[PDB]
């Protein structure tokens, strides 16, 4: 599915993402639209043989289970195809343990990259929240 931006911010609000570790709502939809686009469907391929799964473009080395990454850990205790649901319940309990694992949000490269130090209230602007 490919969220709508408000929609995915309601979406991230219910399941407790605002404010969570300190990021307020703007940060995980920005994170979103430069990982996924919006779409949960969205797989990536690395260098390391491993592979990012859905909204937030988890990875399979340490996070969930694909078959296809040796030596990896499963972290979320689940299979990487769950990161691709329509429903982001998956995919958001993950993240809240990566945004756990002591880098924050840096964890995401595309966050640093375009959404650290910016305007990320520019991202729920307009919503019915
Ligand atoms: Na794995």
């Amino acid at each position: 599915k490919v969220f709508g931006r408000c929609e995915l911010a309601a979406a991230m609000k219910r399941h407790g993402l605002d404010n969570y570790r300190g990021y307020s709502l703007g940060n995980w939809v920005c994170a979103a639209k430069f990982e996924s686009n919006f779409n949960t469907q969205a797989t990536n391929r690395n260098t390391d043989g491993s592979t990012d799964y859905g909204i937030l473009q988890i990875n399979s080395r340490w996070w969930c289970n694909d078959g296809r990454t040796p030596g990896s850990r499963n972290l979320c205790n689940i299979p990487c195809s769950a990161l691709l649901s329509s429903d982001i319940t998956a995919s958001v309990n993950c993240a809240k343990k990566i945004v756990s694992d002591g880098n924050g949000m840096n964890a995401w490269v595309a966050w640093r990259n375009r959404c650290k130090g910016t305007d990320v209230q520019a991202w729920i602007r307009g919503c019915r929240l």
